[PDB]
């Protein structure tokens, strides 16, 4: 639906947006509330009263599954499947100017970032943290562009940190910019508070054949209204609320953190490049879209559970035996995985593990995989825990693999960025696998299950 | 190129076909020769003199790599890559009658298979073995058809064995035919001595979205000339030399073997369905296309090395780090694999192993995987053996995985169809992986390598 405010109004109508008029602190307070809400499951929150401020602070926007699907075109969290039928089958822009995004420009020394209500998220964080900027960058060589969400710690008056992670095509953009034009400044533009369509295209992997304004905008019904930036010849989305324009001074970096991670812990200080902003271009009643992360759940963590319903089809195409796949938010949205399969032969559950650990680059860091038959609900601990404890001999049934790629930040692994993984084969063991008669699992009649649904309300309990 | 005889003539021109006028026995003799030829590398062999017979016996047709590529349209074994760019990007027929294939029909009791020169391949085989029939079958439910090469041991006067392997969509065709119409005969048609285009489409995996007359025939420049069979309403290719038509009597089966496998060993007797042929329809100077397998090399084994150059692109799309991939014929064309990569981080070689073991269903049974950097030639034992012995601590560097899917026939695995695998990480170890300074490998100047090529002939040695 159109631009961010157009989407905004839809929610407020159906009781999916909430209006807080009370004075709320960007320092830790707005965070605390959004967690209470998300942990129990309230609506999105808009804050027309930041304490000592006057710019609205929007958080918890995609804070439950339903906020995502409506943000994609539908009502049913079932057509998130169809978003994923899309990316595996693939195996367009529209420019403006006096476009709403740049109506108010503040350049040069007038640039004071203390003017915006950036969230200070948790107890011993460093400075306040810009958590929801959609970073735009260009490769010097080609022309095709790159989006990304990095956490942007404000250190100075108009200085910001680019916490990008080496691998990202976004980081690779800067690296090749110093390489071809050495000692020369690298233009970046980070756009804030955007429309639903490109925003869910920003937390998503696309094959490098199609731009992520073309996929993202065609999750909406309308091709992407974009624009030239004032200080550079790279594109920011037009539906924007605040747009940041600057460059990174070559060699110049600052100490970053501590910050709490969605891991539930404090990242220890480590240094990163300084994006210096020469322009802050905005609307009027302009908004600033924001979030946070911590000991899971959190917004990304739900956004994560959201995202993965999208992956399922991709996985299913490649792995038809996979009935269902799911990474819990308890396990940092990515560290543990339950897969459920139609088992087709002894040994089967291992083909699946190694598949999971390798096929998608997202799932390359997943320490724990638990594979069970299609009569186990992946999404329920009752089932999975039953699964594990009735259907496995632990030593017989556990794949342990060593010296594999693991997070540079995961302090549990024996060395930095190299640790071990564990598969759990909790599938019923066919012969070859066991020499004992296996148990006949109680299975429920789908009929009886069906009749009792028609009756469930008109039974009120 | 057109139909099989049209392709046949091209070879004989460039010294790639050979004419044996001497009396040769289908029992073991024609086999022995084709092995001598293939082991050193002679041409294809046509036998206008089978001993006690008069039908030509064609073997060793794709017996070296070059015979394959010309059979696909080109001269360079480099555009076999492009055959594989095709199958991953995809992620049409033309009927005749008095078509050459059915000019001579022998039905009913006149059907005597002792009329054909079926090869008796190795020492203590069972009966003679029809090794190169392209089996056609239809699913009763849908309409879309299936091709496959199974080994067809003649037991009786007009009786033949269907050695199909449960998984095959071809076998699944028969299983669903007994299921919907029980106690009812299952029509099959097996076409012999066909044109290059559908023949290389017969030893190939296609996604079930496109028929394998449509892929196969469009490896040629001409859409597939096909036909209705006389005794059934399923299609055989028209460019055929002999076409077999019959049905399988439900429940009826015979003891199969012993036979030597491309494994280099004798398969022990195990029972399979009996395809009873009511019609043998042929041309006149009709031919019968044939081969054999044994302790590798052999035709399939080269055909295997042929096939895998096709897989490389598919693998590369999914695995951009893979410089090269290759399964040796010494290792039964499928049991061992060398992969070479641009290593991008510690742990990397394991992401590759598990990928190899899982991504493609062909490579799910591969006991041994050896991964090395891109400065090792996968195709050379000199390099790989050096690789292993300079770049690995064996216990540190070997992934052992247990209880995985393995061949039902591989008698080395501890139980039937369930055995273990071994990855070998022979990549240079980056820090994290080793705490020692690694060696600086001697690398050759590509310039010096280039200049010495221009000189190699005009140096004659």
């Amino acid at each position: 639906y159109n631009d961010l405010r157009d989407f905004l109004t839809l929610l407020e109508q159906q009781g999916e947006l909430k209006r807080i008029t009370l004075p709320v602190d960007p320092h830790l307070e707005i965070t605390e509330i959004a967690d209470r809400t998300l942990r129990a499951g309230g609506p999105a929150l808009l804050f027309e009263n930041p304490k000592g401020y006057s710019m609205p602070v929007l958080c918890n926007l995609f804070g439950t599954p339903k906020r995502v699907a409506m943000g994609m075109g539908q009502e049913d969290v079932s057509a998130l499947r169809e978003v994923g039928k899309l990316l595996a089958f693939l195996k367009p822009t529209k420019r403006l100017r006096g476009a709403p995004c740049q109506q108010k420009i503040v350049s040069g020394d007038d640039v004071d970032l203390n003017r915006i209500p950036i969230m200070t998220c948790w107890p011993e964080d460093a400075a306040p943290l810009i958590t929801w900027g959609l970073t735009v960058t260009r490769g010097p060589h080609k022309e095709r562009q790159n989006l990304g969400i990095y956490r942007q710690q404000l250190i100075g008056k108009n200085k910001l940190i680019m916490r990008w992670l080496s691998h990202r095509g976004g980081a690779l953009d800067y690296q090749e910019w110093c390489a071809a034009h050495p000692g020369e400044r690298f233009p970046v533009s980070v756009a804030l508070g955007a429309d639903p369509a490109t925003i869910l295209g920003a937390v998503t992997p696309v094959p490098d054949t199609l731009s992520e304004y073309a996929f993202a905008g065609l999750l909406r019904g309308t091709k992407t209204e974009v624009v030239k930036c004032i200080s550079n010849d790279l594109e920011v989305p037009a539906s924007a609320e605040i747009v940041l324009e600057g460059y990174i001074e070559q060699g110049e970096t600052a100490p970053e953190g501590p910050y709490g991670d969605h891991t539930g812990y404090y990242n220890e200080v480590d240094s990163f490049p300084v994006f210096t902003v020469t322009h802050i271009t905005q609307r009027e009643d302009a908004i600033y879209h924001s979030t946070y992360t911590g000991r899971p759940p959190d917004e990304p963590a739900v956004l994560g559970v959201a995202l993965n319903e999208v992956f399922v089809p991709i996985l299913q195409k490649q792995f038809p035996e996979i009935v269902d796949f799911y990474l819990p938010p308890e396990g940092c949205s990515y560290r543990l995985a339950v897969v459920t399969i139609k088992k087709q032969y002894a040994g089967h559950a291992k083909r699946v593990m190694m598949g999971v650990w390798s096929f998608l680059r997202q799932f390359m860091y997943t320490k724990f995989v638990i594979v069970c038959d299609d009569d186990v609900n992946a999404r329920d601990w009752n089932d999975v825990i039953w699964a594990i404890t009735t259907r496995m001999d632990p030593a017989r049934d556990t794949v342990l693999v060593e010296n594999t790629p693991i997070d540079y930040l995961d302090f549990a692994s024996p060395v930095s960025g190299l640790g071990s993984k564990m598969g759990l084969d909790a599938t019923n063991k066919w012969p070859g696998e066991t020499q004992r008669e296996w148990g006949r699992p109680i299975k429920k009649d789908p009929d009886v299950v069906a009749h009792i649904d028609a009756i469930w309300d008109e039974l009120a309990i």
